[PDB]
């Protein structure tokens, strides 16, 4: 799969493509701090099935890299350029950390874009920092605490490259190899490059901060409840931000969600479990555009 | 968690796996020859978190009675036919391999209500000539088959020797079984008249005409395949053996409705090499169709 660069905005995004695209599309949406990287091994599987689209954020992976704030807004703006540029006028969405944030976000904007949305440890609203993370993983909600806090975030992201070096190996079971963990180096070789990995914990929504991403990300959930488009969502074992339990109630919360369970997993899913959701969502899209 | 029970059927019984929810729309597994529900072991945890799963052993197989019966295809037909009543089960997806996809197809060629979908692989159809009957980089296969047809040779093989437990079985497999996976596979047949069944099967495959009521009836069932409406999954392996790549994909895209998703390096017994991605497809696929109803 060759990357691919789209002009957006004045600037640019990569993007990864693949699959005929006489089918249904499908846009994948990774999160902080990866790149669609992180599909390459799930592309393949949905490929048969669907065109597959996977953009890099603005700011991530091979996108450009402009001088902007890179806020959940900002990033809202350029994935709905990319979407424009692109010709894409309906898609499932497969999506993972800030990705689902963004998922969650267009469908409540454009209701008749989605034709479906396959998600995993996702954004909601947190109205405490109990809400953030699970209880054996008091370490975690420290850490974050630190990145939302002024000068000890720049150390630990922009200097340190702690979101990179620490909190991404972290959140895999199983360890990189070498040639796997290079590709999620190689976009943030300065501290000024990593502007847009320390912004986005700094965009979460927790105890009613930032307070217009917050709301933002009320509205996108109240949405989702409302919406009547099928919805698949993944687990691991204890996960991360969703723990097994949390995932039951949450899709139960839902109309039209399955859940399906991985696993030994934390937060970035894809790594331990790729071919499990490759083949999960070629089959679960199989079966949408079958009926 | 994964029961096995017993269902009294035509006075006598069949051994069956039962797991998933009981409001969940219902996942009829069948296996083939020489197998029994034991194949689907490692899929049924994959998919009873979206459905309620029922795997039979086969009159004759696994755990299931032993009547003293001629083991046909059309045998078969009535024992599930009976299990399926006695189950109380008035639809069902159907997940199916082998001999299992002649049962699926004569099902869904009588009772297209019933199906709520197909998921098949490594499938029987008639098969006008030997050349119609795996690949022609396989002319080892159709020798040992054309033995099996052979009264007296498929005895010697096939009861005497358990040769389709033993070589063939094996043999369409990737990967190197267990001890404690193959164990399962041979305790069913324990003496040369339990493998009756397993003799049956190679006789009753509808190959140049004969037997002539089989042939007719798989015809039959892969016209009502071919104008069907129902949703399909076809997996194929590379190179498989009874359905290449190459044959599966313009199968496919002949039919309405219809999946393809390759498995990559397989031969027949495709569940024992790739399970996970078998069980994680269906999974998906019901959850979607479910969805949009
Ligand atoms: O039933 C399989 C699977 O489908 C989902 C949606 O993907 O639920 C659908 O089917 C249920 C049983 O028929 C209905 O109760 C539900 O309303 C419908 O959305 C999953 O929730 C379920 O595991
Ligand atoms: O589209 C993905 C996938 O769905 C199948 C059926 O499972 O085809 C359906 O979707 C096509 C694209 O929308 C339709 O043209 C077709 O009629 C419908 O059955 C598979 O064939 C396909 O790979
Ligand atoms: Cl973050
Ligand atoms: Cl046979």
């Amino acid at each position: 799969i060759e990357i691919r660069r789209a002009p957006v905005l004045g600037s640019s995004m990569a993007y990864r493509e693949t699959g005929a695209q006489d089918a249904p599309v499908v846009l994948f949406l990774h999160g902080n701090p990866t790149s669609s990287h992180i599909w390459r091994n799930i592309l393949p599987l949905v490929s048969p099935v669907a065109h597959c689209i996977a953009p890099d954020l603005i700011g991530f992976g091979q996108s450009g890299k402009p001088d902007i704030a890179y806020r959940f807004f900002d990033h809202v703006r350029y994935l709905d350029a990319f979407i424009e540029q692109r010709g894409v006028t309906s898609a499932y969405l497969v999506a993972q950390d800030w990705g689902t944030a963004l998922a969650f976000h267009l469908a409540a904007r454009r209701p008749d874009f989605v034709r479906g949305l396959a998600f995993m440890e996702f954004i909601r609203p947190m109205p405490t920092w109990q809400d953030f993370h699970q209880d054996h993983a008091e370490a975690a909600r420290a850490v974050f605490r630190k990145f939302r806090t002024p000068g000890e975030g720049e150390a630990m992201i922009l200097e340190a490259n702690a979101f990179v070096e620490r909190v991404l190996p972290g959140g895999i079971v199983r360890k990189l190899g070498d040639e796997e963990m290079a590709p999620y180096r190689t976009p943030f070789p300065t501290p000024e490059s990593r502007r847009p990995v320390l912004a986005f914990p700094r965009e979460l929504p927790i105890a009613g901060e930032p307070a217009d991403v917050y709301e933002a990300l009320q509205s996108a959930h109240a949405a989702l409840a409302a919406s009547s488009y099928p919805k698949l969502l993944f687990t691991g074992e204890p996960g991360a931000l969703v723990s097994p339990e949390f995932a039951e109630r949450f899709a139960a919360s839902l109309t039209r969600c399955a859940l399906i369970r991985l696993g030994a997993g934390l937060h970035y899913l894809q790594e331990d479990h790729a071919d499990a959701i490759g083949r999960s969502v070629a089959g679960w899209i199989a079966g949408i555009e079958a009926v």
